[PDB]
């Protein structure tokens, strides 16, 4: 699809089970998703942004469902205001950005 | 052009006549710009991202150019870590996320 920016560029996400809403973000370099709890090995990783910093954890080879495509990768997971899709993913799924 | 993801989506822009180079971000509302002086007057704006809020200057109808596109809008001046072109002027270049 060809998603304009009129509105935030959210979709629906499958990941651990779970449907979510989730904003596809170019600015993020990272995949951020509210506290859930996800199966495997993590370990602790600090993320920062506009107004500092969160701690959150690491999940690697974690797979996600973003709008229908599927895509594998590392996801963090902490107290993020908002679910965010971040290129590590969006890659996966061949996001480009046109103008 | 046709930006893909592997790295960040840095481009140049030119704002108050200097040259800086900023994220296309389609997870920022607004774009926001480190520290700079612009002309006429400003509004308070507090934003929230990653890690909380911030206090920023808002300066409206203010001329910047981005990756060689016009646009002239909000353009938003506080203590960011990084300059983010956000959907109010990446809607006024016409760009759009596609996969
Ligand atoms: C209330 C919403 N206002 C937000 C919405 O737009 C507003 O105007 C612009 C500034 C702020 O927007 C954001 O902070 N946007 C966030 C994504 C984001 C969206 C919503 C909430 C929090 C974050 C960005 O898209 C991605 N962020 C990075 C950029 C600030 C460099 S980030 O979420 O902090 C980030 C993500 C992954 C990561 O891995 C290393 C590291 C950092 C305001
Ligand atoms: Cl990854
Ligand atoms: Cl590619
Ligand atoms: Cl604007
Ligand atoms: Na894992």
């Amino acid at each position: 699809p060809q998603i304009t920016l009129w509105k935030r560029p959210l979709v629906t996400i499958k990941i651990g089970g779970q449907l979510k809403e989730a904003l596809l973000d170019t600015g993020a370099d990272d995949t951020v998703i509210e506290e859930m709890s996800l199966p495997g090995r993590w370990k602790p990783k600090m993320i920062g942004g506009i107004g500092g910093f969160i701690k959150v954890r690491q999940y690697d080879q974690i797979i996600i469902e973003i709008a229908g495509h599927k895509a594998i990768g590392t996801v963090l997971v902490g107290p993020t205001p908002v679910n965010i899709i971040g290129r590590n993913l969006l890659t996966q799924i061949g996001a480009t950005l046109n103008f």
